[PDB]
């Protein structure tokens, strides 16, 4: 059973937000032009009886003080007069200003992620669901006290807390999205029961800054019971489809091998595609060379273990939605054993003007020694054979051997 | 609304370098222990979408080959081998030695006063806060294509030219030294006009801001738009508040900025270590310093305060709580208590062995600048078809 | 109409270098001896209005530093001195050495050929000439940071660029004795550029590409399929060649449906060439390149034809004056009757002893290579959704 | 007397262009605007008594056939076959100069001024006339280039220099060599041509630069040494520009000895021009532009001022205003004070944002010298004064050189 999170009032307040505007209205019809809803289970948002039980699910990892200025923040916009001085001083002492601003749904907006990736969660967590896609969310930056990169609350901290509080449970998180986690990171630092994993960019000056280097520069990678439960793969700019999934498959697939989580979450942030005005990596949608992302979905979807998959960045939104679409689509394939064929021409739909000039399903991108990362490789099962033995996991040598060993890279393993 | 900038990642880049350790972090350190951060914005440092993005913010100002090099000097630091003759070669073409060394972080270190003095600029344009502090920030040293003065990326200029293109700029340099790299940046440009003050001797850092025999003062459409007050060492809070005053306020008057920014290097302190000028923290005679800040404040223009120079740490720290209280004061008008006494804290016993607030010390060349001065802010103004009571201005001095 | 590229600081530095000599003279003179400029619009070369927009213009395919170096070879080979050791080092990374030498213009030369076919793709864009003829171009070797084959800039890939710029797509076709390398190269990536080249292949013969690599690659990411080589053995004649390529030529027509075509036609193939490798003619009774050159005229599309190779000079301009007239005639149909004597003008003593229009020459794996690529053109249409009738192509 | 080329007919007929619309209209306003007219001789544009003597007037330079066909292409705008596309391209009646409805009208104007305004200085009724909708240094013999499709600087050269030992002096200032001119000199040594300008590889229009050590054609025949050259690389500014030009013009003067001067006086040399080559600005408080033509009238020769290039409308105006004044100060003695703020008039929208009479740029700065093409122009200055057996006053060109610094570059 594949299921995704959707409702009425869910989709009016996931495209509420000023940065993300419709985004999340493209990609569900996009998918429902593609007929791929009838294959899913809708996932109801989840909701509470009380604002007591809200605060309490939201303050599980967020500071009261914070969230009480994120739903003062949403009256506040609500109402026509201004802030006073001492609003003001309030609101910045919680990073709820410029990149993170006010506005009238701010408050619903942040609290609709979060109850669609509870949900998620939940259908995980009593088996309804083998997967569950919320296109909705994945808002990785958010703090306990603090926005951040346009995430008011982490629902993506709030949906692995309660997958790692169900009844020796560990979560492995992966973060596809260009840019460095560190939202979900900086949660689960001291704890080994969640490993995080995130791929992106880092460069100087480069949002957030952290997920890369810091006597010569060193990877902090997790303290105290979580030394070593926080990986990295920092890449440089222009990265392509097939050199992104030679660098992350056998690093998935070496966690997975030892880390056995028993779920597994993914955020799936569209910001890596080559059209994305960010212009930074150049992954492509493309599906037969491959898309990086449908290689990396494809790779964790066969490990066959519980998986939240959740969206993220993406500014280009019509390729997001071309994305997604397809992602959706393969997980609908990888899970149901079920041929799902996608024509290459966008389907009528009431956004299908958005798709121009082409209206195709693959991005309008035309793809064309050094640049290797052994010596990440290196470092990374270093820290793997190291969490390993400090939480006294087995750690297969010959199993993680035998598969860097496909591409002739087994010398890079430790035993 | 009184900005300062910091962020948890921005104080350790600014006390990665090392020349000036860990002297954000008592610095910000002293500013929360006196209980000021609940009553300031924080303004957090910008960041970039792209390197590309960066890379125009920063060749703004610099040239995009002395990035490059700039950020090869960082590689190279952070790996063990010694560089080859070939790249020493191309850091002595840039500078990028002696006085300003390579050291492993010496990139990000640079780029993180950037992002400080950029955020900075950019919550005065759209008008987020009146006043915005930048205590890591102030390298007035640096040059186009060259690193001077441990300044290695102008932060100044970077954030001048950002509030003159949102309109005239008065920019304005408390520090020891002549601010030459932001003098220099605006050479040929009237709408910012440059102000230094500092001391100038013989074969004293920099050179410049002095007799050259006459003075410099800008070429083409600039002409007579950098202002520079030479001083010989010695000079005390009064002597120094009595020369800079009335400058100070006869370039208000005449240029009326758009914006005013200052550099507030603590090196004229009594107790640093170059033992030049004579300068306290004190508030009641009164610090140089704290005059010259509600002087500026008093004008009620939008004002960037930035840091520089001060090898003294924790007096650095003494001198600039005051600053941060003082822009509370006289920008909100919340009476600012700062206890006598070093509150206890993380680097408390860095302020030893008195723990006072007070730093530790016990206290006719200047007219013919000031007719010299105001001579040549009226050929400003006549330029630059100002206009202005010359008999008011007069007054002044 | 039919336009050629001319002028006279256009003349000039094509005449400038060390290995073509004058033989744009030669081309351009017997073409004029012939009283074929009359009935030809010209296209002066194009001219920009500052250094920032021919860098602008050249560096759309090119690296800058190369532009730089190349500019720099040109300074230096100015001044008596010779390069220093650094400079030397500078040249040998872009391969401007051994075959790309420096000489006193050769910025300036390499320079002429891309304002010229430039100047031509545009005559072709705004469709004030249907075809145009560029015989200083055709520099098919030069890559984004590398000379190649006396090619330090690559005119074609620019022309080329600014027509799919112009949905736009281009038929290159490369006649050279040679494999243009260096076009295929460029657009290996682009399904909107499709890149035909016949020539010689064989084991140490220049540049070494456009063969079996065994199997052929054709193309990566959405230009697979989509660059085609048919390389020949030493030897063969007009009758061979014009089969060989002359079904190729009309199945890339129908699947591709092209909206430019850019052709390069290179003389080396000539009998009477020193590399003495195949030999074609310039016989219109027929050559090879006639034959070609009509096939493709006939298809009526606007059409760029291109110089390159070609080392005996008076044998190509005999080959070029009379690709020139046959233009002419195919596209005004217009008949045009050219003396078998070469006629009296100041190049007149090149054309001895005999001084006639003819050249003086006296006259199963290529079906293994059509299925292959038959089943490439199938490939390349499929993966571009392209329609049309396999049954009509094979025929 | 300073004279001015102006008239209703001349006004429209120099506004009708596609690439160079209003103007003249904009220059001769502000000069308008300015009060200089009333200070002006207006000159009329010469008309002649029928078709016969105004083609007998052009073909003096122009050949019949390209004249012919100058007239088809300007009555085929008014109402093409293919014969008509093939005869237009051989004369390059094409591209960059196109045809439209006044195209023969248009390129016939400025031949009517620079004449009449040569015509004004033979006689004497002028002792300097300006004539700013003229200027056209790129038309050939029969070639229309540059969108100069008639060479008015060449049958203007042409009245003077066969007019009752005659030399003239040809000194183009614009961004572009003067190919035009110095092509219908090439054999005549009584005209003697300098060009200063940009030339750079790929550069219009290629010519008036280097072409075994490379070298520089400078005429032939009789015309050996009588055609000069400096071509500059991009960036010099006013001072660079006067320092690179002011020896050069006053040797030029001393040897040569002109009986008239004619400027070509183009303003794409502007820091403000699109072209963005040079950074010279039209500022007198100097102005490269300003400081050469006041050298140039320092010399007290009857002297002829004309347009050309410069394709930012408003700043071409104030460059051109500020050379009038100029002239009129030079020549009458008499102070011309021009206010800062441009004055109200009709077009006084088009000097937006700041309304002022000073371009709208900010400037600002061994090796970059050009000390060589001193001494290589000298040198074959006194080459032109051996060959045509004139006096070479070494003494005079060295203390002229000598006041810089650099007697030294002066050949014996
Ligand atoms: C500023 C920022 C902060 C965080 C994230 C993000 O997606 N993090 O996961 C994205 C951004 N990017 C942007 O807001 C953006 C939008 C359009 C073009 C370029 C950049
Ligand atoms: C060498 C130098 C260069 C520039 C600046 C400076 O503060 N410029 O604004 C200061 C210095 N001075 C010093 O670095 C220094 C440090 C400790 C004791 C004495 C001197
Ligand atoms: C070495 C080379 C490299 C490239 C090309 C060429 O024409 N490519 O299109 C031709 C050559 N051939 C020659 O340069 C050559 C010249 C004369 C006689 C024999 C050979
Ligand atoms: C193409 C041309 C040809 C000749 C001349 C010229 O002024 N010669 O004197 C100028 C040009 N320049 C231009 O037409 C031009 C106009 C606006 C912007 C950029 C360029
Ligand atoms: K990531
Ligand atoms: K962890
Ligand atoms: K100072
Ligand atoms: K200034
Ligand atoms: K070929
Ligand atoms: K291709
Ligand atoms: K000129
Ligand atoms: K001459
Ligand atoms: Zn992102
Ligand atoms: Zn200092
Ligand atoms: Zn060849
Ligand atoms: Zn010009």
């Amino acid at each position: 059973s594949v299921g995704i999170v959707y409702g009425d009032q869910y989709r009016q307040l996931c495209c509420s937000s000023p940065k993300f505007g419709d985004r999340y209205a493209l990609v569900m019809d996009l998918i429902n032009a593609y007929k791929l809803i009838p294959e899913l289970s809708r996932v109801p948002p989840l909701q509470w009886d009380s604002p007591s039980r809200m605060y309490e699910a939201v303050t599980a990892f967020h500071s009261t003080e914070y969230v009480d200025a994120l739903k003062k923040l949403q009256m506040l916009h609500c109402e026509e007069k201004e802030l006073t001085a001492d609003d003001e001083l309030l609101m910045d002492s919680f990073s709820l200003n410029y990149d993170c601003p006010g506005f009238p749904s701010v408050f619903d907006y942040s609290l609709a992620a979060v109850q669609g990736s509870l949900a998620a969660a939940s259908a995980l967590i009593c088996r309804h669901c083998e997967v569950v896609i919320n296109w909705g969310g994945g808002w990785h930056h958010a703090k306990r006290s603090e926005a951040s990169g346009f995430c008011y609350l982490n629902d993506i901290v709030l949906a692995i807390h309660r997958l790692v509080s169900s009844t020796q449970t560990r979560v492995l998180y992966v973060d596809l999205d260009l840019h460095h986690g560190d939202g979900v990171e900086e949660a689960f630092w001291y704890s080994p029961r969640v490993v995080t994993f995130s791929v992106h960019h880092a460069s100087p000056g480069f949002f957030p800054g952290t997920g890369t280097w810091n006597k010569l520069p060193i990877f902090l990678n997790g303290a105290g019971r979580g030394r070593f439960s926080a990986f990295n793969l920092p890449l440089e700019e222009g990265i392509n489809d097939l050199d992104w999934s030679n660098a992350i498959g056998p690093i998935l697939d070496s966690l997975n091998i030892v880390i056995q989580p028993s779920y597994v979450v993914v955020q799936c942030g569209a910001d890596c595609l080559a059209t994305d005005p960010h212009r930074i990596f150049r992954l492509t949608n493309f599906y037969p060379s491959l898309s990086g992302y449908l290689y990396a979905i494809k790779k964790i979807l066969s490990w066959k273990v519980p998986t939240l998959i959740l969206g993220g960045g993406g500014y280009n939104f019509p390729d997001t939605a071309r994305l997604w679409t397809r992602v959706t689509a393969l997980t609908i394939e990888e899970v149901k054993g079920k041929k799902m064929t996608i024509s290459p021409e966008i389907p009528e739909h009431s956004y299908f003007s958005r798709y121009g000039p082409d209206f195709e399903l693959d991005i309008d991108y035309f793809p064309h020694t050094l640049d290797s990362i052994q010596k990440h490789h290196r470092r990374i099962l270093e820290q793997l054979r190291n969490y390993a033995d400090l939480n006294k996991l087995i750690y297969d040598y010959d199993q993680v051997y035998q598969l860097y060993n496909l591409t002739g890279m087994g010398s890079l393993v430790p035993r």
